């Protein structure tokens, strides 16, 4: 598959996915969604990639939105399918068995907010903006926004942001817990690489399985969630990395 | 019904609902609950109401608890029933297809905290306090408190509050996410109206369906939640507002 | 059973449980978990005990992890069993029908973070640290970490903490809601005891039933949750406490 | 409220609700749905009614369907509301705190199948037919059918009946567990009255609370469901009927 | 502990547990529940035991109810506690990591129905009867009845059985899936033992992990359920049994 | 892709998919799974396919297990992965917006039982058998068996089958609801086509949305489920087929 709107780069144990539609401020569309699905595949096909960073081209936009020309003419049944497909790709991102960090370098609006929310971790530049303008365009959020925002920052804030369609600055995104950290633009990528390298310095199956345990156990009652964990915890004791690391830990007396 | 404890008004497309019992610091009682039921009903039927502000008369109080005289003589089967009827009113408010803003202007305690939590959005004046004193009275929270506080502020704070029965102030309410914002007493209704108007300026089917999606999807696993979203998203494409707002936006975007 | 990792004391109506392995930094091993279960069962039968405070001993540690010697040679099926047994002990603490306050007096890592997350209310001293080292050792959290953290601090932060395995100070911990308060070492137990003491002054059946409604209601959808509450609320009307606190309250306030 | 299309009769401890649009084979419509909501109220307002029987007028139809003239012109947003309202009334029926038995005397198609499925218990005459024709009319079931049928007879059969829109006879309804018993037309009402009188010879709060425990606990995980039961079980020991009946049971030695 | 309501025997790799209160019709009282919990814990630690058969003694009764003398004077809070303790015993049986077969040899009412529903597999003798008398005594089921029956036989039938309190014969019981088989008295234990024996010939880790996946997966949504399975499936690949059964199977079948 | 183990055909608007490996009794293997993935994909894209029949070549077999040679050498982390990939294919089939009919014409064991259960509707020839032998091979069911059988036939039968590893015949499959119907071997495809054609004769958006509602609503509490229905119901009123089928029906009804 050819790659017009997205850049995959690999080096060491981390991949960087860069949305790159510099004219339309990195907005999503049919094609850019297909390209993202494809790269998610590449990434899951490679077991030497242990952590991902998703970012936007340039200094102004992470992902501005989705293309409205594409959406304006759709009927009920088409829009529904268009919702299912974007959700398919973002859900795939969320479940991807490597950690994905969203390096939110500017505008994250609409589908851009939604795709950032689909990552494991969000950090922002100080210039970053977050919002869901969809309801001013006569629609709901369409790529999960009605679900991941409340789960991430609580019903109170989610509802306000979604019903008003008003943006918030980086500092406020931090106050409500939508991002984990805020830094200066010139520090964004270094900070994501440092978090990514800490993650990748850890044991991959444990990170892999911990991600699954959090993602899945969060969907259900606490007793079945906790059982889920012990099953995954068991699996870890079948690996080299488990014995080696617990061993070298006990090289503590030296 | 002629209302004695509740004032219902319409400014623009926003309903303003005010609990007013100056003898009792706007405390709930049966009568007040039945009046509130009635006005939620009126607001349901009124296609000219697109958003709601819920508030309390006066400067001291939002809603300060609930009439204890009505409750003292109840047996187990009567208390049960009383908890069910109150919860019903509040659930009904929670689910109202118009968004609801609690403008918390004073004491919000017990039932008062509970009715506020049953709104979509809570904003507060700096003198406001929130608490659940029920456990000092020999009872649990009975109008959804054991369920809604937890969900809105987490298990740690909720358990602290319900178990100690101690009030918090607005700055703390804000810190733990119980409210989205805190402002001076004389800025409260203005900020509420500014929120309400921005909501009302948006596509109403979209707002209505975003609220449903949020309310309902939050109850279930993410996969079914995301699927609910797409059915609601699709319904929006049956509307003029969507066709019109998008057309407008593409043209104006230039 | 006779105890040499865990002290248990009863001060009027509150029990203080202190994990005491000073040289091991109060770390958890099988004997410790076993004794914990015993003391929990002991507190279960003592109706003079209406609240619990859990802390560690000395001034360096709450609980610093779990014994890696017991773990290093475990295999998949034994790993699993370990996980289940720990979780079974911690889950019993979480459900315990008296409120339990973790006074986190210092290091709280891995299993120690997990035990603290298994209490009702967390409170910390400004020296405390929190973390989940597990993935550095080629394992996932094994005593609930993958489930409780994300539930308490949201997915963004839980995922960052578990994938990176880096620690945070008590101030970060309060910011993300992991704890409800930070005080200085010298204030910790007084703070815990004054929280415990307020709890103990309130009606005991009401606090009990509240704990249950919050735990059980939090697992399911809001409608069946709300209905759970009313059944519990009803039960409070069978007690004398309800009759006397509400008779007192009327006359008292006048 | 006036009652054109529905008959409420009370005698002893049982109410009989009779759908009675003999011309349109007892089909539902806006008005008949409002009338059903009203009678549900009357019934819940009367504590001497301990069991309900829902049936259709005449010997041919239980409830044939809903009126299609009413539905044909609706748009997306109207149909959605029309779905919510019918579901509101049937859900109210399902939760009504007295047992409701559906005496299915003939055709139960569409909304008729759906309203029968909303009762606690179904019994049929041998001439009864069951089905969901909606998908041949260009719609889904609209009054719960997509939910109660699978829950009642399993996904396999529900899907077949719903995707094909083909009817099944009484004997087959019995084989898949959609009804509990099949009898001759001249025996239908006697059999429903006998089941109703057995129910009503039992202790009303226990039946009341058992209904709630089944309805609610079925919605959630088994641990929170079982906790739900014990709360309700507790409530029972606060009643006369509990002590009297256990006492008179132990008059067993006579 | 030494046992005088419950016999426990070990036949190669299967344990037979027999409730033995011949004169009381094997009824459950607190001492019996207590001993059951003890024997369950005893079977828990015995890894030579890979399956369990539960039955009653003599030819009239499986378990006929629970002792109403212990219950008659209980109040709301004590009722509740009783319910929780029974359920806690039965839930431990349900989750027990060896399969358990109820050989229902006769009467199985109230608590006795409930204990049988708490095993993995039910099998009955043609004389057996099933039922839930509780509502005749002014109580709901107290040891899981309100939850397990509807889960096993569907809502239609569970509701009829609990609201009416009437019993059914073993043939009705098989029809509705309450039991998997009916045999004559003389065949019962052979049938159980041959089921137990097949189970015991199969790989033990696989049966264990299957029991867990079925119990825990059944509580949540299909996607997190499916993911639970794969984690367990993975664990099977850590065992020698998997390696040897699949090496055998190839060569064997040729 | 050129297919070696799967035959894909179109008769009318129905796709017929046939698993065909005469050397191996149509047993699954990796290759066969990838081919099945591919054809589910083709069927997704084909707007001319409105229903699917899944079957096996020959007279002995539907799908008889899965290639054990591929599995024997796997470690824990590889087995996990293998279970995930298989489940994915099957989930994808389960969720396909065209209904799927398993025409079970012979042995359906292990993977074979599992793929059949992942269809919407199961019909069987009288010589058919169903079973899960995985536990004799040292493994759990790994393609959703621990989850789907339970849901389709109940916990009692599912646990019996998975634990014993014993096959049942078609008459028993029918009795426990695993299949909707059983017919002679030479009537099987005819009955399947008759089902498929009746489905296909219906309004396709309605069928498609009924399937979603059923799949998704079954995962959650009834209240949110019913709400999902109404969003889907409403979408149908955006379609001609609804307008047309209703008009037609009102006119023809006369």
């Amino acid at each position: 598959m050819e790659l017009n709107n997205v850049i995959l780069e690999k080096e060491g144990k981390v991949a960087v996915v860069t949305i790159n539609r510099p004219k339309a401020l990195n907005a999503l569309n049919s094609d850019t969604l297909k390209e993202m699905d494809y790269v998610i595949g590449e990434i899951e096909n490679d077991s030497e990639v242990l952590a991902v960073i998703l970012t936007g081209a340039g200094e102004k936009s992470f992902v501005a939105g989705a293309d409205i020309s594409e959406m304006k003419e759709m009927n009920t049944i088409e829009g529904r399918k268009f919702g299912i497909l974007g959700n398919k790709v973002f859900r795939r991102l969320e479940l991807l068995e490597k950690p994905v960090i969203a390096a939110v370098n500017g505008f994250a609006l609409g589908g851009g907010c939604e795709i950032a929310m689909s990552c494991d971790i969000r950090i922002a530049s100080s210039n970053a903006r977050f919002g869901q303008p969809e309801v001013g365009l006569g629609i709901t959020p369409g790529f999960g926004g009605t679900q991941r925002l409340s789960r991430l920052v609580g019903m109170g804030m989610a509802k306000q942001l979604i019903f008003t369609a008003q943006n918030i600055k980086a500092d406020e995104a931090l106050r409500i817990g939508l991002v984990n950290k805020v830094v200066e633009p010139s520090e964004l990528m270094n900070t994501a690489k440092e978090i990514a390298n800490k993650i990748v310095s850890n044991a991959p199956v444990a990170v892999k399985l911990s991600k699954q345990a959090i993602n899945r156990g969060m969907q259900c009652d606490i007793d079945t969630a906790l059982a889920f964990e012990s099953e995954a915890f068991g699996e870890c004791f079948s690996t080299e990395d488990q014995k080696d690391a617990m061993t070298a830990f006990i090289e503590k007396r030296k």
